[PDB]
């Protein structure tokens, strides 16, 4: 059958909403109120892969929008872009490995890891108005954990 998919939201443990910087990338910022219209929603779509109770293998795609999270090497590391797909064959169940991220449920809290890179993480920084990345460690100063939003 199709690929099952929810609209939703995500905000880092810090609160801080995600958008749109530029045409390729999204950035986190402390929002309310207004501004929170300009706030990026997901189709996360639950996609083939290893699955267990608390790790569920997702796309992060952009709903509305033939854009997907996608996690590849860039100058030898790996990144966090936004890629465009043929809107004809998106969503799949099937999804390439690099637009797979495990959604790791921890502590009322959720982590997404690189399917392609393990224990590299949708990642965003303590600072505001910075990118939305991928880190190489659910340690340290930047923020790994997120909380989802569901939309209608
Ligand atoms: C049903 C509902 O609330 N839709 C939200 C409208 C909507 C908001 C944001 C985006 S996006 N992916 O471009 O950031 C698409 C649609």
């Amino acid at each position: 059958a199709p690929v099952r998919s929810l609209n939703c939201t995500l905000r880092d443990s810090q609160q801080k909403s995600l958008v749109m910087s530029g045409p390729y990338e999204l950035k986190a910022l402390h929002l309310q109120g207004q501004d929170m219209e300009q706030q990026v929603v997901f189709s996360m779509s639950f996609v083939q892969g290893e699955e267990s109770n608390d790790k569920i293998p997702v796309a992060l795609g952009l709903k509305e929008k033939n854009l997907y999270l996608s996690c590849v090497l860039k100058d030898d590391k790996p990144t966090l872009q936004l890629e465009s797909v043929d809107p004809k064959n998106y969503p799949k169940k099937k999804m390439e490995k690099r637009f797979v991220f495990n959604k790791i449920e921890i502590n009322n809290k959720l982590e997404f890891e690189s399917a392609q890179f393990p224990n590299w993480y949708i990642s965003t920084s303590q600072a505001e108005n910075m990118p939305v990345f991928l880190g190489g460690t659910k340690g340290g100063q930047d923020i790994t954990d997120f909380t989802m939003q569901f939309v209608s």
